[PDB]
């Protein structure tokens, strides 16, 4: 492993980051969300907004399923906030253990599936316009300014593209650890 990455689950900013995403995913404010809703949203984006082929959409669905499944979410089950954050601690712990052992993480698997769809050239890297297209379809980022901040925070290659290796590292830090190097990865869109 190129980094020594550790959890910080009692940091109110960690908890808060995931509460933000919980509230953003709970579009109708039910106080709970299901795996059914998560995989619906994921496939809706890639198939109906981003042009995914059937095989590409299925690969992506599988990776989203396993990601949220790692946080304890299940088909036909409604997950409330207390269960969600409990599951998220397990997910992060498991991911960081795989990382420390140089084994593929669920976030890498998902990234590789998503980048196959989003990168016009299928070479594992995306342009700013492609990042804007994905994030604004998903709604996780709403403004171009915030999408631009992502390219400031990450190490960009000489052609001005964000590669999956770099985005995986940044996401490990941003979602699992509170690495201060990854602050503002989504600009002002996600605290």
């Amino acid at each position: 492993a190129n980094s020594k990455l550790t959890s910080d689950f009692d940091n109110p900013r960690w908890i808060g980051r995931h509460k933000h995403m919980f509230n953003f995913l709970d579009v109708n404010h039910n106080g709970k969300i299901s795996l059914d809703e998560m995989v619906y949203k994921a496939s809706d984006i890639v198939i109906n907004n981003l042009g995914a082929t059937p095989e590409q959409a299925k690969r992506h669905k599988d990776a989203v399923e396993a990601f949220f499944g790692g946080a304890g979410m299940k088909y036909g089950v409604e997950t409330d906030w207390p269960a969600y954050i409990e599951g998220w601690k397990k997910l992060a712990t498991d991911e960081l253990e795989k990382y420390a052992k140089n084994e593929p993480t669920l976030i890498r698997i998902w990234g590789d599936a998503l980048f196959d769809i989003v990168d016009k050239d299928q070479n594992g890297a995306i342009t700013l316009d492609e990042w804007k297209a994905y994030t604004k379809a998903a709604g996780i980022i709403q403004s171009s300014e915030d999408c631009e901040e992502t390219f400031r925070v990450c190490d960009i290659d000489e052609s001005g593209q964000l590669d999956v290796d770099e985005m995986t590292r940044q996401h490990l830090g941003f979602w699992y650890t509170m690495d201060p190097a990854c602050e503002k990865l989504y600009g002002g869109a996600v605290p």
